[PDB]
């Protein structure tokens, strides 16, 4: 029954096309009573075998069951014979969308009777189909349920006329269609969600092959403001379980005694319905950490909830979901491994998450053929899905602000909207990032040739971190565990960040970066649990590269006013407690290497102290190629003479040279524009005079005596080499 | 008002809070305003009690109770953003955030014509240099200043027989305004002003190169956005000023924001 679908021909459900060689291949029964299934657990019955307009192996369904049970045309249509049902007695007199557009009259003789050819509506008692005589766009929801199952009705008996109009909000209020594609790119963890709910997904048969279900209870972890309602509703209408969401403050609103009411009653009806997935929205209001809790009714409510968790009979795969802002925000008693044990992290969206988060919200509009949406995506750094939703909302609001108050609804801007790149950029300026000051869990872009360096020096790192991930049998045959962390040092190490980012680029592993002031915040805030929470979320962010920038920031802070401190001891506590597996790797940057810790050079912690020197004239070609990328520098530039002139400058200094040449070019371009306007083609090409004047803004920021200090530190790196290379066998 | 709900007994806090929300079911174009919601929804750990959590929970429940049905609008009076707990002001649920701040000299001027368009001034005051001063003053205090000016207009008249000799023609002077200001006090003091001041750039002479990179820095990120994007690099985030301690209090950055019409 898994086969391709034909395009639309007519607009009536009372006529349905037919593919007769495919019915010759299959086994389908007569006419009016044939079941079709699909999305949102929606069983539907209508007619087949009636028109025979199209060809074989593709059959036309009506448009109201094109939008329902599937997503669009070209999907997989399925058929099922559901015969020998009984006869009903005059289903609905009540339509639900367009009663007021017209006249009521007899309320069922007006629209049903001119638009049928003895098709007596075998549709679900509560399902929709557009039916009217003239305008032909009136849906219905059936309230007359004289037969219980999917049945046709007897011809023209008599019923009441109690049909009243309602706004058409019920289908997206109670049976809102969501799928895997309807969440904006969470497939790092949506695959994990699908793995966790697959044994609840109509499967009792593999329960004896699983023992106990690993979903005893699933916690969703995400930032405050990302929303978890549609994420928790994704397993609804894809599994077909009874959803029955209850809000935390909804439980907290009602009084005690009634607080247990509609809380244990939800679980009591969850054994009444065999497929059941329960979700608690914002359980942190119900269950905070106990130190912030107060009174007795809140403790009694969380006691009732925990007895509901422990009272699970482990039957009918009844699963409870929850919405956590932070795992430390909830009570630690709920993290015991008998219930609510499996934690899955939504996280923040990345640039590509921002890219394919936006077409879902911009389905119901029309672009001005100018937004490529890549220039909308990565400029919204530290945003979230609510940020993009509000961004599209006030971008449309700005487009309406561009429209003057001349309205006949006319349909010149609302029917064809013109939110331009300028409109989206003005919207992007007026933003409010709730995901600001949140560490990204994503793979950045450097890709290994932004800085030249010495490639063999990075190739021991290539052996160190990439190949244990790629080869599990790398050290298994003849060896032991490799180095857990490598720290680099020397100059101001912006290039060390580039090397760590490109190392994360090769593995496509996560890049968690902690700054020097970020650690000094925990140093002066006297809250040592934040670093433990960072490492705990880095455990769940595996595989990842943990970058610490400016480890000697605490040394420079204590130099103004004992080398060991409170935050570096927690670092040693977690990293000595870090496992020999799971491929968590540490990258360190440090301006002054010898003064931070005498215990950091002990083996067991880390041993590699790979120094990189000052960048020289070989890498200046690479930095000038990075200048060539993303910037329209012209020809007739002497990069070999520029690298000749850079006697002792840094990579940060040469990017500052790029910045001064940029300043000269933009100021002479706007000066040319100003004299062009004063006279009564911006010339993006850049000439040798820009670099020749930017060379006057070039001073060696690194100290010349500090290179002598660096090779004095490398005298410790200078080994005890000498005679003794006797024999290899 | 929020204290109306707070003033009722326990169990009656549900009353007069939801009742406006099904009253808004009657009127499709409608707004809902809660005055002094800082007393309604402060930090949850700051409160000692349980009825405050009941009111906060039922307000959060009735926030999305009208999920685009009557399309009502919720606005509120918050003294400080940190007075509101962050759970209520999360994104997507009661999150549209604009501000008011304090009015400028032109704003205080317009407040003065609003509060003097009903009364009869003695048409000799300038009423502009007065609004140029009174820095850190709420317009309610400007209304109190006008009330004290009218009180002085009564007071300079002696104890008469209560007839409209001065009542029909209220006489106010600039010295009366200054002495009413003297017998007053500001409440918007020690707050960060967000308004742009003006020195009109002529008062600073010399340092023409410093003027050249100051016009390079902040004049055209929004005046020339696409022309700055010809190379693609970001604008300079920070500038550090150093020199002798002389002629260095303020107003240079105020001027360089004043050509950009920036706060
Ligand atoms: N990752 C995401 N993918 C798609 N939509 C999102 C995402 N995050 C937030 N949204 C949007 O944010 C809006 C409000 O979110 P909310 O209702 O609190 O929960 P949810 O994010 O689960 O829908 C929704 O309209 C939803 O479409
Ligand atoms: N080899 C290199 N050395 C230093 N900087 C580089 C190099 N290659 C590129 N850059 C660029 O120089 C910029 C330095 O700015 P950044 O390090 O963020 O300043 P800060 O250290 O004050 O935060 C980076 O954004 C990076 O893109
Ligand atoms: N016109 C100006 N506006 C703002 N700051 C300035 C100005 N001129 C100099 N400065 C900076 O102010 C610092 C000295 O300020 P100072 O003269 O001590 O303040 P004051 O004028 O209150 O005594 C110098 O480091 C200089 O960089």
């Amino acid at each position: 029954n898994r086969l391709i679908v034909d395009e639309a021909i007519n607009e009536d459900n009372s006529v349905v096309s037919l593919s007769q060689p495919k019915m010759d291949e299959l086994q389908l029964f007569r006419g009016d009573t044939v079941l079709l299934k699909g999305k949102k657990r929606r069983e539907a019955v209508c007619i087949v075998l009636s028109d025979d307009t199209c060809s074989d192996e593709k059959i036309r369904m009506n448009r109201v069951v094109r939008n329902n049970l599937r997503v669009r045309l070209g999907d997989v249509i399925s058929i099922q014979p559901c015969p020998d049902v009984k006869y009903g007695k005059r289903i609905h007199v009540l339509p639900i969308d367009d009663t007021v557009e017209g006249i009521t009259g007899n309320l069922f003789e007006v629209y049903l009777k001119p638009y049928f050819l003895e098709a007596y509506r075998p549709i679900r008692k509560g399902d929709i189909f557009l039916v009217h005589g003239g305008m032909r766009a009136v849906e219905f929801k059936v309230v007359e349920t004289d037969p219980s199952p999917y049945c046709i009705v007897a011809p023209d008996t008599v019923i009441h006329c109690e049909g009243e109009p309602i706004k058409r909000e019920d289908e997206e209020e109670s049976l809102n269609e969501v799928g895997y594609d309807d969440i904006g790119g969470c497939r790092k963890q949506l695959a994990q969600i699908k793995e966790m709910v697959e044994l609840p997904l109509r499967h009792p048969a593999l329960f004896k092959a699983i023992g106990v279900k690993p979903p005893r209870g699933i916690l969703l972890y995400g930032p405050p403001g990302t929303g978890k309602t549609l994420i928790a509703r994704a397993v609804a209408n894809e599994t077909g379980a009874f959803f029955f969401l209850i809000n935390g403050p909804e439980i907290m609103s009602k009084l005690a005694g009634e607080s247990e009411s509609n809380l244990r009653k939800a679980f009591e009806e969850a054994e009444k319905n065999a497929p059941a997935i329960i979700f608690i929205d914002e359980l942190d209001a119900i269950a905070p950490k106990r130190e912030k809790t107060h009174g007795e009714v809140e403790r009694r409510i969380v006691s009732q909830l925990l007895t509901l968790m422990d009272g699970l009979k482990q039957r009918a795969h009844v699963i409870v979901m929850a919405a956590t802002n932070r795992p430390n925000s909830i009570d630690p008693a709920l993290r015991r491994f008998g219930r609510f044990d499996r934690e899955v992290d939504i996280g923040i969206p990345d640039a590509t998450g921002r890219l394919e988060i936006l077409q879902i919200h911009t389905k119901n509009m029309k672009l001005a053929d100018d937004v490529d949406l890549e220039q909308v995506a990565n400029e919204t750094h530290g945003h979230v899905g609510a940020d993009l939703a509000a961004l599209c909302s006030e971008a449309a609001l700005q487009a309406i602000r561009k429209k003057m108050d001349l309205i006949d609804l006319d349909a010149e801007v609302m029917n064809s909207l013109a939110v331009t790149m300028d409109d989206f950029r003005w919207a992007l300026s007026q933003s409010n990032p709730s995901a600001l000051r949140e560490t990204v869990v994503e793979v950045p872009q450097v890709t290994w040739e932004d800085i030249g360096g010495l490639e063999d020096v990075k190739r021991e790192l290539q052996e160190l971190v990439q190949y244990p991930v790629e080869h599990p049998d790398k050290f298994l045959k003849f060896g032991m565990t490799p180095s857990k962390g490598v720290l680099f040092y020397g100059p101001p190490g912006c290039g060390k960040t580039l090397l760590a980012k490109a190392i994360a680029n090769e593995c496509q592993a996560n890049f968690i970066s902690i700054k020097g002031p970020e650690l000094l915040t925990m140093w002066f805030g006297e809250s040592e649990a934040n670093v433990r929470e960072i490492f705990d979320k880095a455990r769940q962010a595996a595989p990842c590269v943990l970058f610490f920038d400016e480890l000697d920031s605490i040394a420079k802070a204590r130099g103004g006013n004992g080398a060991a401190d409170r935050v570096i001891n927690q670092i040693l506590t977690e990293m000595d407690g870090m496992s020999t597996k799971k491929n968590v790797f540490i990258i360190g940057a440090t301006n002054r290497p010898d003064i931070i810790d005498p215990a950091i050079l002990r083996p067991g912690r880390l041993d590699q102290l790979i120094y990189i020197p000052l960048p020289d004239e070989k890498s200046r070609v690479a930095i000038l190629k990075a200048n060539l990328r993303k910037s329209p520098v012209a020809k007739d530039v002497d990069l070999e003479f520029l690298a000749k002139m850079t006697n002792g400058f840094s990579g940060a200094d040469l990017t500052e040279i790029c910045q001064r040449a940029c300043k000269l070019a933009i100021r002479e371009s706007i000066e040319s524009e100003i004299r062009r306007e004063r006279e009564r083609d911006p010339v993006p090409e850049i000439r040798r005079d820009h670099f020749e004047e930017a060379m006057r803004f070039a001073r060696r920021s690194v100290s010349d005596n500090d290179i002598r200090k660096y090779e004095m530190f490398a005298q410790t790196l200078q080994q005890s080499r000498g005679f003794g290379s006797f024999r290899f066998p």
